[PDB]
């Protein structure tokens, strides 16, 4: 195939995956859990090689990645007022 299709099996992160990564790929909010998961176990070692870019540029992004995936999900949180 050369490319990656929609949510299935275990894709063995295709080329699709990393061209957004080396790019412009969100793991803020633009991936799901396996995703933003499968990603924060590949650290920029690995992450970078698909991003080519400085180690402390690709992990920036992965800094800004994270903390978005935690931010955006925090939509669920209680009402900002005290009991």
């Amino acid at each position: 195939t050369g490319i990656s299709r929609e949510t299935s099996s275990d894709v063995a992160l295709a080329s699709h995956i990393l061209t957004a990564l080396r790019e412009k790929q969100a793991p803020e909010l633009s991936l799901s859990s396996q995703d933003l998961e499968l990603v924060t176990k590949e650290d920029p070692k690995a992450l970078a090689v698909a991003l080519n870019w400085d180690i402390k540029k690709t992990e920036t992004v992965q800094e800004a990645c994270e903390r978005e995936l935690a931010l955006r999900l925090q939509q669920t949180q209680s009402l900002h007022s005290l009991r």
